[PDB]
Formats: structure tokens, C-alpha cells, sequence
């Protein structure tokens, strides 16, 4: 049935694209069935089945990217809504992000509301392949839906991703850092959330003397490194920035070389693109003694 499954999907692959009418009521139902079959066929034991299902997954999308994009977005999201197999979810997730920017502004608010639980729920998935897909899907989705989000809604997503900063897996620990920074970058109040994220990240480590998990230290230090370039112009203050610089200097003396190299990377990111308030402090003869 291996050849049957490939041929059957390939049969519906060419059938749906080579069809004169693209708005008949039967076409909408048939497109949904054809869509979900490809996602289902995207997670099969035979590898060649998978490179055929996904190849026709976007071949149908490219052909119908103009006539029936709203229907394709609904079908792609319906797969993400049902948290399923890692290969099928990440197959729908990485395509929904690509077509996210083609949604008209009148439909960007309902999608964001429905997609907020999906982004939080998918962050809990421990697979290192799902996290990699979500690491790329969040910047694309936020860049198209971020401005339609309430101030508390951004806080919900940030708190969900911050909880993954202490994970053992670097892929989970790096996806959380990238997504958290990118969520703030594409929000309405970019400067407000930059300061809001900065104190939250600092509050996770600013009790310097007390013990902190090495996993948490690596997660926060990476998040600051992703946030430093975007701080180059309420808003983050020179007191917050100098606190980050002091946090970096302390952690270069850690025992774990991963922490040492993690903080050292942040230190060079600070010096490559220094925020103007911190740069004035670091260059003044009395720089931090005044503060």
C-alpha cells in the first residue's frame, strides 16, 4: 500500500491544482479533505511518502495562493490547533508562518486570538524538531499579527516562553530566547515590552549572590544577547542596562565554561551595538559610581 498511498496522494495532488473552478462549494470541501490528507500523509513511516506529501503540500499552496489562500490558512491552522505528531504539526506550523503575512488586516485579529493558545501549547512540546520549527514560526507570525495583540496578551506569550528558559535542551532554551525577544519586537509598545522583558530577565538573576541554575543562567544570558541589538533605540533605562552589564561581568567568572562563553558572547554583543545610555556610562570616568 506504500505505492498506493504515494499514488493516491499524487492523484489528488494533480487533481486539485488542475481544476477549472476554484470557488465551487464542492471545491472548498474537497480542498479541506485534500489538505488534511497531506498533513496526515506528512507523517508516515516510509520516508519517500513524506517527501512526496510535503512536496505536494506546498505545490497545492503555490497554485492556490491567490484563489483560496483564506481556506488554506484555515486548514493549516486547524492542524496546529490539534496538537498531534511532531512531524505533522511542524509541517503545518512552518507553512502557516510562511503564509501568515498574506492575511488581510481585517482577519489578523481573529487569527491571533485563536493562535495564542497554539503558540503557548506548542512551546510545551519537548521535541527538538518541533521547537526548531516554532523558533522560526514565531517571528513570522508575530511580524504579521503582533500589532493586533493586547498588552496583556503579549505578557501571556512572554511568560509562556520565559518558563522554557530553564530547560535542559539548548534547542528549547534557544527557541525560548529568540521567541521572547521577537514577540516584544513585533508588539505595539515595543519600548514598553523591552523594558518589561529586561526587568523580568534581570529579576531572574539580579539576586546575584544567591544560587541560580546553570540552565537558567544560560537561557537568560542568551535572551539578553538577542535583546541587546534591539535596544539601540516608558523605556529601558540606563540603570537597567548597567545592571545587565554588571550581570555579564559577574558571570564571566563562573566555573561552567558554557556559562563563561554564554556571558562572553553577551558581553561582545553589548560592545558591538551598545545602547546609547549604557555607552555614555561605560565611557564616563565616573560611570557606575554615580549610579
Amino acid at each position: 500500500t506504500k505505492k498506493d498511498r504515494v499514488n493516491h496522494c499524487l492523484t489528488i495532488c494533480e487533481n486539485i491544482v488542475a481544476q477549472s473552478v476554484r470557488n465551487s462549494p464542492e471545491f472548498q470541501k474537497l480542498l479541506g479533505i485534500a489538505m488534511e490528507l497531506f498533513l496526515l500523509c506528512s507523517d508516515d513511516a516510509e520516508s519517500d511518502v513524506r517527501m512526496v506529501a510535503d512536496e505536494c503540500l506546498n505545490k497545492v499552496i503555490k497554485a492556490l495562493m491567490d484563489s483560496n489562500l483564506p481556506r488554506l490558512q484555515l486548514e493549516l491552522y486547524k492542524e496546529i490547533k490539534k496538537n498531534g505528531a511532531p512531524r505533522s504539526l511542524r509541517a503545518a506550523l512552518w507553512r502557516f508562518a510562511e503564509l501568515a503575512h498574506l492575511v488581510r488586516p481585517q482577519k489578523c485579529r481573529p487569527y491571533l486570538v485563536n493562535l495564542l493558545p497554539c503558540l503557548t501549547r506548542t512551546s510545551k512540546r519537548p521535541e527538538e524538531s518541533v521547537q526548531e520549527t516554532l523558533a522560526a514560526a514565531v517571528p513570522k507570525i508575530m511580524a504579521s499579527f503582533g500589532n493586533f495583540a493586547n498588552d496583556n496578551e503579549i505578557k501571556v506569550l512572554l511568560k509562556a516562553f520565559i518558563a522554557n528558559l530553564k530547560s535542559s535542551s539548548p534547542t528549547i532554551r534557544r527557541t525560548a530566547a529568540g521567541s521572547a525577544v521577537s514577540i516584544c519586537q513585533h508588539s505595539r509598545r515595543t519600548q514598553y515590552f523591552y523594558s518589561w522583558l529586561l526587568n523580568v530577565l534581570l529579576g531572574l538573576l539580579v539576586p546575584v549572590e544567591d544560587e541560580h541554575s546553570t540552565l537558567l543562567i544560560l537561557g537568560v544570558l542568551l535572551t539578553l544577547r538577542y535583546l541587546v541589538p534591539l535596544l539601540q533605540q516608558v523605556s529601558p533605562s540606563a540603570e537597567q542596562l548597567v545592571q545587565v552589564y554588571e550581570l555579564t561581568l559577574h558571570h564571566t567568572q563562573h566555573q561552567d565554561h558554557n556559562v563563561v562563553t554564554g556571558a562572553l558572547e553577551l558581553l561582545q554583543q553589548l560592545f558591538r551595538t551598545p545602547p546609547p545610555e549604557l555607552l555614555q556610562t561605560l565611557t564616563a570616568v565616573g560611570g557606575i559610581g554615580q549610579l
